[PDB]
Protein backbone atom coordinates (compact mmCIF):
# COMPACT_ATOMS: atom_id res chain seq x y z
CA UNK A 1 0.00 0.00 0.00
CA UNK A 2 2.46 2.65 1.01
CA UNK A 3 5.33 -0.30 0.48
CA UNK A 4 6.87 2.11 -2.96
CA UNK A 5 7.46 5.25 -0.37
CA UNK A 6 10.46 6.43 1.59
CA UNK A 7 10.17 6.38 5.34
CA UNK A 8 10.91 9.72 5.32
CA UNK A 9 8.45 10.92 3.42
CA UNK A 10 5.98 8.71 4.74
CA UNK A 11 6.99 10.69 8.33
CA UNK A 12 6.80 14.02 6.17
CA UNK A 13 3.37 13.19 5.35
CA UNK A 14 2.59 12.37 8.24
CA UNK A 15 2.96 15.56 9.68
CA UNK A 16 1.50 17.04 6.79
CA UNK A 17 -1.98 15.03 7.49
CA UNK A 18 -2.27 16.38 11.50
CA UNK A 19 -2.24 19.91 10.30
CA UNK A 20 -4.81 19.33 7.70
CA UNK A 21 -6.54 17.39 10.23
CA UNK A 22 -6.33 13.96 8.23
CA UNK A 23 -6.14 11.48 10.70
CA UNK A 24 -7.11 8.14 8.44
CA UNK A 25 -4.50 9.37 6.50
CA UNK A 26 -2.28 10.08 9.21
CA UNK A 27 -2.66 6.75 10.89
CA UNK A 28 -2.14 4.87 7.53
CA UNK A 29 0.88 6.78 6.93
CA UNK A 30 2.01 6.28 10.37
CA UNK A 31 1.52 2.44 10.00
CA UNK A 32 3.49 1.97 6.83
CA UNK A 33 6.54 4.12 8.48
CA UNK A 34 6.33 1.72 11.15
CA UNK A 35 6.03 -1.57 8.83
CA UNK A 36 9.75 -0.14 7.60
CA UNK A 37 10.82 -2.45 10.54
CA UNK A 38 13.04 0.30 11.97
CA UNK A 39 12.53 1.51 15.86
CA UNK A 40 9.94 4.55 16.23
CA UNK A 41 11.97 7.94 17.83
CA UNK A 42 9.62 9.54 20.49
CA UNK A 43 8.41 12.27 18.27
CA UNK A 44 7.50 9.48 15.75
CA UNK A 45 5.91 7.83 18.92
CA UNK A 46 3.50 10.47 19.14
CA UNK A 47 2.61 10.90 15.74
CA UNK A 48 1.28 7.35 15.02
CA UNK A 49 -0.55 7.93 18.97
CA UNK A 50 -2.05 10.86 18.06
CA UNK A 51 -3.44 9.65 14.67
CA UNK A 52 -5.12 6.62 16.05
CA UNK A 53 -6.22 8.76 19.22
CA UNK A 54 -8.47 10.53 16.38
CA UNK A 55 -9.70 8.10 14.38
CA UNK A 56 -10.56 5.87 17.20
CA UNK A 57 -11.46 8.63 18.99
CA UNK A 58 -14.39 9.38 16.47
CA UNK A 59 -15.53 6.17 16.16
CA UNK A 60 -16.28 5.58 19.51
CA UNK A 61 -18.09 9.09 19.67
CA UNK A 62 -20.28 7.86 16.94
CA UNK A 63 -20.54 4.31 18.91
CA UNK A 64 -21.73 6.10 21.84
CA UNK A 65 -24.38 8.29 20.24
CA UNK A 66 -25.62 5.25 18.89
CA UNK A 67 -25.66 2.72 21.65
CA UNK A 68 -27.22 5.31 23.67
CA UNK A 69 -29.75 4.98 20.77
CA UNK A 70 -30.81 1.92 21.67
CA UNK A 71 -33.48 2.57 24.23
CA UNK A 72 -35.19 -0.64 24.51
CA UNK A 73 -38.00 1.36 27.00
CA UNK A 74 -41.38 0.71 27.24
CA UNK A 75 -37.05 -1.89 13.89
CA UNK A 76 -33.57 -3.05 13.10
CA UNK A 77 -32.02 0.04 12.08
CA UNK A 78 -30.33 1.22 14.44
CA UNK A 79 -28.66 -2.03 15.63
CA UNK A 80 -27.54 -2.59 12.11
CA UNK A 81 -25.74 0.87 11.53
CA UNK A 82 -23.95 0.65 15.44
CA UNK A 83 -22.76 -2.69 14.42
CA UNK A 84 -21.37 -1.50 11.02
CA UNK A 85 -19.36 1.24 13.50
CA UNK A 86 -18.42 -1.17 16.32
CA UNK A 87 -17.53 -3.66 13.25
CA UNK A 88 -14.77 -0.30 11.81
CA UNK A 89 -13.76 0.41 15.38
CA UNK A 90 -12.67 -2.67 16.69
CA UNK A 91 -10.81 -3.57 13.20
CA UNK A 92 -8.95 0.24 13.46
CA UNK A 93 -8.08 -1.27 17.55
CA UNK A 94 -6.95 -4.79 15.92
CA UNK A 95 -5.16 -3.02 13.79
CA UNK A 96 -3.08 -0.93 16.34
CA UNK A 97 -2.60 -3.96 18.42
CA UNK A 98 -0.72 -5.97 15.46
CA UNK A 99 1.92 -2.96 15.05
CA UNK A 100 2.34 -2.68 19.21
CA UNK A 101 2.56 -6.66 18.92
CA UNK A 102 5.00 -7.77 15.84
CA UNK A 103 6.87 -4.44 15.66
CA UNK A 104 6.87 -1.98 18.47
CA UNK A 105 6.58 -3.41 21.50
CA UNK A 106 10.15 -5.54 22.82
CA UNK A 107 11.61 -7.36 26.23
CA UNK A 108 15.05 -5.04 25.25
CA UNK A 109 14.55 -1.33 24.93
CA UNK A 110 14.52 2.07 27.00
CA UNK A 111 12.18 2.60 29.74
CA UNK A 112 10.06 5.41 28.08
CA UNK A 113 9.46 3.54 24.68
CA UNK A 114 8.72 -0.10 26.81
CA UNK A 115 6.10 2.18 28.67
CA UNK A 116 4.91 4.24 26.06
CA UNK A 117 3.66 0.91 24.10
CA UNK A 118 2.18 -0.61 27.07
CA UNK A 119 0.41 2.20 28.07
CA UNK A 120 -1.31 2.06 24.58
CA UNK A 121 -1.79 -1.43 24.52
CA UNK A 122 -3.75 -0.89 27.74
CA UNK A 123 -5.80 1.92 25.85
CA UNK A 124 -7.05 -0.05 22.53
CA UNK A 125 -7.99 -2.81 24.67
CA UNK A 126 -9.68 -0.44 26.87
CA UNK A 127 -11.63 0.50 24.09
CA UNK A 128 -12.03 -2.84 22.60
CA UNK A 129 -13.38 -3.59 26.31
CA UNK A 130 -16.33 -0.25 25.95
CA UNK A 131 -17.99 -2.56 23.01
CA UNK A 132 -17.63 -5.70 23.84
CA UNK A 133 -19.99 -8.16 25.51
CA UNK A 134 -20.09 -11.32 27.65
CA UNK A 135 -17.63 -14.00 28.28
CA UNK A 136 -15.73 -12.37 25.70
CA UNK A 137 -15.07 -8.90 27.78
CA UNK A 138 -13.67 -10.68 30.64
CA UNK A 139 -10.59 -11.73 28.54
CA UNK A 140 -10.29 -8.21 26.75
CA UNK A 141 -10.69 -6.12 30.18
CA UNK A 142 -7.62 -8.72 31.83
CA UNK A 143 -5.40 -8.07 28.98
CA UNK A 144 -5.85 -4.20 29.40
CA UNK A 145 -5.14 -4.34 33.26
CA UNK A 146 -2.18 -6.71 32.25
CA UNK A 147 -0.21 -4.02 30.03
CA UNK A 148 -1.37 -1.09 32.57
CA UNK A 149 -0.19 -2.43 35.23
CA UNK A 150 3.08 -4.22 33.52
CA UNK A 151 3.49 -0.45 32.42
CA UNK A 152 3.07 1.06 35.83
CA UNK A 153 5.40 -1.10 37.65
CA UNK A 154 7.95 0.04 35.22
CA UNK A 155 7.43 3.36 35.58
CA UNK A 156 7.15 3.73 39.37
CA UNK A 157 10.73 1.90 38.74
CA UNK A 158 12.89 4.10 36.36
CA UNK A 159 10.32 7.69 36.00
CA UNK A 160 9.89 10.62 38.39
CA UNK A 161 6.36 11.25 39.72
CA UNK A 162 6.15 14.63 37.31
CA UNK A 163 7.09 12.56 34.13
CA UNK A 164 3.85 12.88 31.57
CA UNK A 165 4.40 9.28 29.88
CA UNK A 166 4.03 7.91 34.11
CA UNK A 167 1.14 10.88 34.84
CA UNK A 168 -0.55 10.04 31.58
CA UNK A 169 -1.15 6.59 31.87
CA UNK A 170 -1.80 6.88 35.54
CA UNK A 171 -4.49 9.44 34.25
CA UNK A 172 -5.75 6.38 31.82
CA UNK A 173 -5.26 3.22 34.14
CA UNK A 174 -7.91 5.06 36.47
CA UNK A 175 -10.16 6.03 34.04
CA UNK A 176 -9.90 1.71 33.18
CA UNK A 177 -10.90 1.58 36.98
CA UNK A 178 -13.72 3.50 36.77
CA UNK A 179 -15.62 3.26 33.43
CA UNK A 180 -14.47 -0.43 32.54
CA UNK A 181 -12.95 -2.43 35.65
CA UNK A 182 -16.13 -0.92 37.87
CA UNK A 183 -14.06 0.30 41.05
CA UNK A 184 -14.73 3.93 41.90
CA UNK A 185 -12.50 2.77 45.08
CA UNK A 186 -9.53 1.59 43.55
CA UNK A 187 -9.71 4.66 40.67
CA UNK A 188 -9.84 7.74 43.07
CA UNK A 189 -6.79 6.07 45.00
CA UNK A 190 -4.69 5.66 42.13
CA UNK A 191 -5.74 9.14 40.98
CA UNK A 192 -5.13 11.27 43.80
CA UNK A 193 -2.06 9.21 44.73
CA UNK A 194 -0.80 10.21 41.41
CA UNK A 195 -1.55 13.80 42.17
CA UNK A 196 -0.25 13.73 45.44
CA UNK A 197 3.08 11.95 44.67
CA UNK A 198 3.71 14.26 41.80
CA UNK A 199 3.01 17.88 44.17
CA UNK A 200 5.11 15.74 47.07
CA UNK A 201 8.28 15.63 44.34
CA UNK A 202 7.66 18.87 42.41
CA UNK A 203 11.09 19.37 42.46
CA UNK A 204 11.77 16.67 40.07
CA UNK A 205 9.67 18.68 37.18
CA UNK A 206 11.78 19.91 34.51
CA UNK A 207 11.68 22.56 31.84
CA UNK A 208 10.62 20.14 29.15
CA UNK A 209 7.87 18.33 30.62
CA UNK A 210 6.40 21.02 32.67
CA UNK A 211 3.95 22.05 29.91
CA UNK A 212 2.40 18.67 29.59
CA UNK A 213 2.65 17.39 32.73
CA UNK A 214 0.89 20.55 34.46
CA UNK A 215 -1.93 19.70 31.81
CA UNK A 216 -2.25 15.78 32.46
CA UNK A 217 -1.95 17.02 36.38
CA UNK A 218 -5.41 18.99 35.56
CA UNK A 219 -7.13 16.48 33.99
CA UNK A 220 -6.19 14.23 36.65
CA UNK A 221 -8.20 16.61 39.36
CA UNK A 222 -10.67 17.86 37.12
CA UNK A 223 -11.47 13.81 37.12
CA UNK A 224 -11.98 13.71 40.85
CA UNK A 225 -13.87 16.98 41.35
CA UNK A 226 -16.60 14.78 38.52
CA UNK A 227 -15.83 11.81 40.84
CA UNK A 228 -15.32 13.11 44.32
CA UNK B 1 -23.40 -1.73 -2.34
CA UNK B 2 -26.89 -0.54 -0.37
CA UNK B 3 -28.92 -1.65 -2.91
CA UNK B 4 -30.13 -4.54 -0.50
CA UNK B 5 -31.65 -2.05 1.67
CA UNK B 6 -35.41 -0.94 1.90
CA UNK B 7 -35.58 3.07 0.93
CA UNK B 8 -36.96 4.02 4.30
CA UNK B 9 -34.24 2.23 5.93
CA UNK B 10 -31.31 3.89 3.88
CA UNK B 11 -33.07 7.48 5.24
CA UNK B 12 -33.50 6.48 8.73
CA UNK B 13 -29.76 5.02 8.77
CA UNK B 14 -28.99 8.35 7.11
CA UNK B 15 -30.76 10.67 10.13
CA UNK B 16 -28.57 8.60 12.51
CA UNK B 17 -25.16 9.35 10.69
CA UNK B 18 -25.90 12.94 10.82
CA UNK B 19 -26.31 12.54 14.89
CA UNK B 20 -23.32 10.48 15.04
CA UNK B 21 -21.10 12.64 12.79
CA UNK B 22 -20.44 10.34 10.51
CA UNK B 23 -21.23 12.10 7.29
CA UNK B 24 -19.19 9.73 4.87
CA UNK B 25 -21.95 7.33 5.88
CA UNK B 26 -24.96 10.03 5.79
CA UNK B 27 -23.51 10.65 1.82
CA UNK B 28 -23.24 7.21 1.06
CA UNK B 29 -26.91 6.34 2.82
CA UNK B 30 -28.27 9.24 0.58
CA UNK B 31 -26.49 7.96 -2.57
CA UNK B 32 -28.31 4.85 -1.91
CA UNK B 33 -32.08 6.72 -1.34
CA UNK B 34 -31.51 8.77 -4.32
CA UNK B 35 -30.72 5.84 -6.58
CA UNK B 36 -34.06 4.26 -5.83
CA UNK B 37 -35.32 6.02 -8.43
CA UNK B 38 -37.74 8.27 -6.50
CA UNK B 39 -37.98 12.27 -6.28
CA UNK B 40 -36.52 13.26 -2.82
CA UNK B 41 -38.86 15.42 -0.93
CA UNK B 42 -37.85 18.42 0.65
CA UNK B 43 -36.16 17.11 4.37
CA UNK B 44 -34.45 14.38 1.92
CA UNK B 45 -33.50 17.11 -0.44
CA UNK B 46 -31.84 18.94 2.68
CA UNK B 47 -30.45 15.38 4.21
CA UNK B 48 -28.72 14.80 0.65
CA UNK B 49 -27.47 18.57 1.31
CA UNK B 50 -25.91 18.41 4.34
CA UNK B 51 -24.50 15.01 4.16
CA UNK B 52 -22.07 15.80 0.97
CA UNK B 53 -21.29 19.74 2.33
CA UNK B 54 -19.67 18.11 5.16
CA UNK B 55 -18.05 15.26 3.12
CA UNK B 56 -16.52 18.08 0.41
CA UNK B 57 -15.98 20.81 3.36
CA UNK B 58 -13.71 18.64 4.88
CA UNK B 59 -12.02 18.05 1.78
CA UNK B 60 -11.40 21.47 0.89
CA UNK B 61 -10.39 22.59 4.55
CA UNK B 62 -7.55 20.13 4.04
CA UNK B 63 -7.25 21.15 0.35
CA UNK B 64 -6.61 24.89 1.85
CA UNK B 65 -4.15 24.27 3.69
CA UNK B 66 -1.82 21.49 2.09
CA UNK B 67 -2.20 24.26 -0.93
CA UNK B 68 -1.07 27.06 1.60
CA UNK B 69 1.70 25.58 1.99
CA UNK B 70 2.95 24.68 -0.81
CA UNK B 71 5.28 28.49 -0.14
CA UNK B 72 7.17 28.22 -3.95
CA UNK B 73 9.18 30.89 -1.63
CA UNK B 74 13.53 32.48 -2.30
CA UNK B 75 11.02 17.89 -2.58
CA UNK B 76 7.54 16.36 -3.46
CA UNK B 77 5.96 15.06 -0.59
CA UNK B 78 3.70 18.23 -0.36
CA UNK B 79 2.76 18.38 -3.74
CA UNK B 80 2.03 14.60 -3.94
CA UNK B 81 -0.20 14.90 -0.78
CA UNK B 82 -2.41 18.18 -1.99
CA UNK B 83 -3.22 16.19 -5.16
CA UNK B 84 -3.98 12.90 -3.64
CA UNK B 85 -6.49 15.30 -1.55
CA UNK B 86 -7.67 17.02 -4.34
CA UNK B 87 -8.04 14.12 -6.80
CA UNK B 88 -10.51 12.90 -3.77
CA UNK B 89 -12.48 16.00 -3.73
CA UNK B 90 -13.06 16.49 -7.09
CA UNK B 91 -14.63 11.89 -6.88
CA UNK B 92 -16.58 13.26 -4.53
CA UNK B 93 -18.35 16.59 -6.43
CA UNK B 94 -18.08 14.60 -9.80
CA UNK B 95 -20.31 12.08 -7.93
CA UNK B 96 -23.27 14.41 -6.46
CA UNK B 97 -23.28 16.28 -10.52
CA UNK B 98 -23.93 12.74 -11.49
CA UNK B 99 -26.68 11.97 -8.92
CA UNK B 100 -27.99 15.78 -10.06
CA UNK B 101 -27.97 15.20 -13.29
CA UNK B 102 -28.70 11.52 -14.10
CA UNK B 103 -31.81 11.65 -11.30
CA UNK B 104 -32.51 14.61 -9.60
CA UNK B 105 -32.31 17.82 -11.80
CA UNK B 106 -35.49 17.67 -14.05
CA UNK B 107 -37.09 20.18 -16.69
CA UNK B 108 -40.90 19.08 -15.16
CA UNK B 109 -40.86 19.85 -11.43
CA UNK B 110 -41.49 21.74 -7.93
CA UNK B 111 -39.96 25.72 -8.12
CA UNK B 112 -38.24 25.14 -4.89
CA UNK B 113 -37.26 21.59 -6.13
CA UNK B 114 -35.42 22.97 -9.35
CA UNK B 115 -34.01 25.88 -7.93
CA UNK B 116 -32.72 23.54 -4.73
CA UNK B 117 -31.36 21.23 -6.90
CA UNK B 118 -29.86 23.90 -9.84
CA UNK B 119 -28.29 25.74 -6.51
CA UNK B 120 -26.36 22.47 -5.36
CA UNK B 121 -25.26 22.43 -9.14
CA UNK B 122 -23.16 25.69 -9.04
CA UNK B 123 -22.07 24.75 -5.97
CA UNK B 124 -20.62 21.77 -6.62
CA UNK B 125 -18.69 23.09 -9.88
CA UNK B 126 -17.48 25.71 -7.48
CA UNK B 127 -15.82 23.72 -4.92
CA UNK B 128 -14.52 22.28 -8.46
CA UNK B 129 -13.38 25.49 -9.85
CA UNK B 130 -11.01 26.03 -6.68
CA UNK B 131 -9.07 23.47 -7.24
CA UNK B 132 -9.07 23.72 -10.76
CA UNK B 133 -6.18 25.31 -13.26
CA UNK B 134 -5.84 26.08 -16.58
CA UNK B 135 -7.84 26.23 -19.91
CA UNK B 136 -9.72 23.21 -18.37
CA UNK B 137 -11.04 26.01 -15.09
CA UNK B 138 -13.02 28.26 -17.71
CA UNK B 139 -15.25 25.68 -18.51
CA UNK B 140 -15.66 24.72 -15.31
CA UNK B 141 -16.68 28.37 -13.94
CA UNK B 142 -18.90 28.78 -16.82
CA UNK B 143 -20.71 25.44 -15.93
CA UNK B 144 -21.21 26.71 -12.22
CA UNK B 145 -22.22 30.28 -13.65
CA UNK B 146 -24.39 29.08 -16.15
CA UNK B 147 -26.72 26.79 -13.58
CA UNK B 148 -26.46 29.83 -10.07
CA UNK B 149 -28.08 32.28 -12.93
CA UNK B 150 -30.51 29.58 -14.39
CA UNK B 151 -31.76 29.39 -10.67
CA UNK B 152 -31.27 33.38 -9.88
CA UNK B 153 -33.60 33.89 -12.89
CA UNK B 154 -36.16 31.12 -11.43
CA UNK B 155 -36.21 32.37 -7.90
CA UNK B 156 -37.31 36.01 -8.88
CA UNK B 157 -39.87 34.91 -10.42
CA UNK B 158 -41.16 31.60 -8.43
CA UNK B 159 -39.77 33.11 -4.69
CA UNK B 160 -40.12 35.87 -2.42
CA UNK B 161 -37.15 38.02 -1.19
CA UNK B 162 -37.39 36.52 2.17
CA UNK B 163 -37.33 32.89 0.99
CA UNK B 164 -34.17 30.67 2.63
CA UNK B 165 -33.47 28.89 -1.07
CA UNK B 166 -33.33 31.95 -2.82
CA UNK B 167 -31.68 34.00 0.00
CA UNK B 168 -29.10 30.76 0.44
CA UNK B 169 -28.53 30.50 -3.49
CA UNK B 170 -27.36 34.35 -3.47
CA UNK B 171 -25.76 34.43 -0.75
CA UNK B 172 -23.65 31.33 -2.45
CA UNK B 173 -23.58 33.13 -6.18
CA UNK B 174 -21.96 36.30 -4.78
CA UNK B 175 -19.45 34.18 -2.92
CA UNK B 176 -18.91 32.73 -6.56
CA UNK B 177 -18.65 36.49 -8.09
CA UNK B 178 -16.27 37.02 -5.33
CA UNK B 179 -13.87 34.46 -5.00
CA UNK B 180 -14.24 32.25 -8.11
CA UNK B 181 -15.25 34.66 -11.16
CA UNK B 182 -12.56 37.87 -9.21
CA UNK B 183 -15.65 40.85 -9.44
CA UNK B 184 -16.04 42.12 -6.19
CA UNK B 185 -17.80 44.92 -7.95
CA UNK B 186 -20.78 42.10 -8.93
CA UNK B 187 -20.12 40.41 -5.35
CA UNK B 188 -21.42 43.29 -3.36
CA UNK B 189 -24.21 44.61 -5.80
CA UNK B 190 -25.75 40.71 -5.55
CA UNK B 191 -25.46 40.80 -1.71
CA UNK B 192 -26.58 44.20 -0.79
CA UNK B 193 -29.56 43.99 -3.37
CA UNK B 194 -30.81 40.81 -2.17
CA UNK B 195 -30.26 41.64 1.59
CA UNK B 196 -31.89 45.50 0.66
CA UNK B 197 -35.20 43.80 -0.99
CA UNK B 198 -35.41 41.20 1.71
CA UNK B 199 -35.99 44.04 4.21
CA UNK B 200 -38.34 46.11 1.56
CA UNK B 201 -40.30 43.34 1.20
CA UNK B 202 -40.16 41.79 4.82
CA UNK B 203 -43.83 41.42 5.16
CA UNK B 204 -43.16 38.59 3.05
CA UNK B 205 -41.06 36.87 6.13
CA UNK B 206 -43.26 33.92 7.26
CA UNK B 207 -43.20 31.49 10.11
CA UNK B 208 -41.62 28.83 8.93
CA UNK B 209 -38.66 30.27 7.14
CA UNK B 210 -37.78 32.99 10.12
CA UNK B 211 -34.87 31.43 11.37
CA UNK B 212 -33.52 29.96 8.61
CA UNK B 213 -33.89 33.47 6.25
CA UNK B 214 -32.60 35.26 9.20
CA UNK B 215 -29.93 33.33 9.78
CA UNK B 216 -28.88 33.56 6.10
CA UNK B 217 -29.33 37.41 6.01
CA UNK B 218 -26.60 37.51 8.77
CA UNK B 219 -24.13 35.65 6.64
CA UNK B 220 -25.01 38.11 3.71
CA UNK B 221 -24.33 41.02 5.84
CA UNK B 222 -21.02 39.64 7.60
CA UNK B 223 -19.88 38.71 4.07
CA UNK B 224 -20.48 42.42 3.13
CA UNK B 225 -18.64 44.11 6.67
CA UNK B 226 -15.94 41.30 5.47
CA UNK B 227 -15.91 43.19 1.56
CA UNK B 228 -16.67 46.79 2.12
O1 LIG C 1 8.73 22.96 26.13
P1 LIG C 1 7.56 23.09 25.02
O2 LIG C 1 7.25 21.57 24.56
O3 LIG C 1 7.98 23.94 23.87
O4 LIG C 1 6.25 23.63 25.78
C1 LIG C 1 5.62 24.80 25.34
C2 LIG C 1 4.64 24.72 24.36
C3 LIG C 1 4.02 25.91 23.92
C4 LIG C 1 4.40 27.12 24.50
O5 LIG C 1 3.78 28.29 24.07
P2 LIG C 1 4.49 29.23 22.96
O6 LIG C 1 3.67 29.03 21.66
O7 LIG C 1 4.22 30.68 23.41
O8 LIG C 1 5.93 28.93 22.78
C5 LIG C 1 5.38 27.19 25.49
C6 LIG C 1 6.01 26.01 25.91
C7 LIG C 1 7.00 26.41 26.98
C8 LIG C 1 7.44 27.79 26.39
C9 LIG C 1 5.98 28.35 26.27
C10 LIG C 1 5.54 28.08 27.69
C11 LIG C 1 4.69 28.77 28.56
C12 LIG C 1 4.45 28.29 29.84
C13 LIG C 1 5.08 27.12 30.26
C14 LIG C 1 5.93 26.44 29.40
C15 LIG C 1 6.17 26.92 28.12
C16 LIG C 1 4.62 26.88 31.69
C17 LIG C 1 4.53 28.35 32.16
C18 LIG C 1 3.61 28.79 30.99
C19 LIG C 1 2.54 27.73 31.14
C20 LIG C 1 1.18 27.79 30.93
C21 LIG C 1 0.41 26.63 31.15
C22 LIG C 1 1.04 25.45 31.58
C23 LIG C 1 2.43 25.43 31.79
C24 LIG C 1 3.15 26.59 31.56
C25 LIG C 1 3.02 25.49 22.87
C26 LIG C 1 3.81 24.33 22.21
C27 LIG C 1 4.03 23.58 23.55
C28 LIG C 1 2.58 23.52 24.02
C29 LIG C 1 1.85 22.57 24.73
C30 LIG C 1 0.51 22.77 25.01
C31 LIG C 1 -0.11 23.94 24.59
C32 LIG C 1 0.63 24.88 23.88
C33 LIG C 1 1.97 24.68 23.59
C34 LIG C 1 -1.55 23.88 25.04
C35 LIG C 1 -1.77 22.34 24.87
C36 LIG C 1 -0.54 21.96 25.75
C37 LIG C 1 -0.88 22.77 26.97
C38 LIG C 1 -0.68 22.51 28.32
C39 LIG C 1 -1.11 23.46 29.26
C40 LIG C 1 -1.73 24.64 28.82
C41 LIG C 1 -1.92 24.87 27.46
C42 LIG C 1 -1.49 23.92 26.55
O1 LIG D 1 -39.69 26.87 12.61
P1 LIG D 1 -38.42 26.02 13.15
O2 LIG D 1 -37.79 25.33 11.83
O3 LIG D 1 -38.82 25.02 14.16
O4 LIG D 1 -37.34 27.09 13.68
C1 LIG D 1 -36.87 27.02 14.99
C2 LIG D 1 -35.76 26.22 15.27
C3 LIG D 1 -35.30 26.15 16.60
C4 LIG D 1 -35.96 26.88 17.59
O5 LIG D 1 -35.49 26.81 18.90
P2 LIG D 1 -36.20 25.81 19.96
O6 LIG D 1 -35.18 24.66 20.18
O7 LIG D 1 -36.25 26.58 21.30
O8 LIG D 1 -37.52 25.33 19.51
C5 LIG D 1 -37.06 27.68 17.30
C6 LIG D 1 -37.53 27.74 15.98
C7 LIG D 1 -38.72 28.68 15.99
C8 LIG D 1 -39.30 28.32 17.39
C9 LIG D 1 -37.96 28.56 18.15
C10 LIG D 1 -37.67 29.95 17.64
C11 LIG D 1 -37.08 31.08 18.22
C12 LIG D 1 -36.95 32.26 17.51
C13 LIG D 1 -37.42 32.32 16.19
C14 LIG D 1 -38.01 31.21 15.61
C15 LIG D 1 -38.15 30.02 16.33
C16 LIG D 1 -37.13 33.73 15.70
C17 LIG D 1 -37.36 34.50 17.03
C18 LIG D 1 -36.37 33.62 17.84
C19 LIG D 1 -35.17 33.73 16.94
C20 LIG D 1 -33.82 33.77 17.22
C21 LIG D 1 -32.90 33.88 16.17
C22 LIG D 1 -33.37 33.95 14.84
C23 LIG D 1 -34.75 33.91 14.59
C24 LIG D 1 -35.62 33.80 15.65
C25 LIG D 1 -34.10 25.22 16.58
C26 LIG D 1 -34.59 24.22 15.50
C27 LIG D 1 -34.86 25.32 14.44
C28 LIG D 1 -33.50 26.01 14.47
C29 LIG D 1 -32.72 26.62 13.50
C30 LIG D 1 -31.48 27.17 13.82
C31 LIG D 1 -31.02 27.10 15.13
C32 LIG D 1 -31.81 26.48 16.10
C33 LIG D 1 -33.04 25.93 15.78
C34 LIG D 1 -29.67 27.78 15.16
C35 LIG D 1 -29.16 27.34 13.75
C36 LIG D 1 -30.42 27.89 13.01
C37 LIG D 1 -30.40 29.30 13.56
C38 LIG D 1 -30.74 30.51 12.99
C39 LIG D 1 -30.61 31.68 13.74
C40 LIG D 1 -30.15 31.61 15.07
C41 LIG D 1 -29.81 30.37 15.62
C42 LIG D 1 -29.94 29.23 14.85
CL1 LIG E 1 -25.85 -0.32 8.44
CL1 LIG F 1 0.49 11.07 -1.05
Amino acid sequence: AMGSMERASLIQKAKLAEQAERYEDMAAFMKGAVEKGEELSCEERNLLSVAYKNVVGGQRAAWRVLSSIEQKSNGPEVREYREKVETELQGVCDTVLGLLDSHLIKEAGDAESRVFYLKMKGDYYRYLAEVATGDDKKRIIDSARSAYQEAMDISKKEMPPTNPIRLGLALNFSVFHYEIANSPEEAISLAKTTFDEAMADLHTLSEDSYKDSTLIMQLLRDNLTLWT
